[PDB]
Parts: structure tokens; sequence; C-alpha cells
């Protein structure tokens, strides 16, 4: 139950993370351009820390499996969303860079 909770709070953080990216943009068109470029740079750094964070949960889940399996499987499905979300985020970041 705890791991699940943590995962949930984590997924939440992901949403909150994306929100930040959406916040650090508004600031007069004239600067908006430089704002996007600056955002990208911060995005790369961010991602560096977001990788280990998300992975951490993933690893934990793997453990749960070996410790239970019957049940945790459902959580994996939910966690699948987490990865998917991050995946999209990565793609977006890549596009921005290019």
């Amino acid at each position: 139950h705890q791991f699940f909770r943590d995962m949930d709070d984590e997924e939440s953080w992901i949403k909150e993370k994306k929100l930040l990216v959406s916040s650090e943009d508004y600031g007069r068109d004239l600067t908006g351009v430089q704002n996007l470029r600056k955002k990208h740079k911060r995005l790369e750094a961010e991602l560096a820390a977001h990788e280990p964070a998300i992975q951490g949960v993933l690893d934990t889940g793997k453990k749960l499996s070996d410790d239970n399996t019957i049940g945790k499987e459902e959580i994996q499905q939910r966690l699948a969303q987490f990865v998917d979300h991050w995946k999209e985020l990565k793609q977006l970041a890549a596009a921005r860079g290019q």
C-alpha cells in the first residue's frame, strides 16, 4: 500500500513538473522566445534528476514482484502510465531542443 501511495504522489509530481514548464513561459512575447530557449536548458538539467527519480520507483516495483507478484502486477500497469508520461515529456524536450 505504501509503495502504491508513493507511486501516486510521484505521478503527481510528474504532473506538477509539467505544470512548472508551462508556468516558466509567460513573460511578454519579446522575451518568450528567449524564455523557451532558457526553459529547454533547464529542462535538460531537470530530466537528469527526473530519470533517477522515476527509475527509483520502477526498481522498487520490481522488488515487490519478487516479494509478492500476485497483486503488484496491477500496480505495474498503473506505473506503465508514469513511464508513458515521461516518454511524452522526453519527446517534447527533444523537439524543443531541435
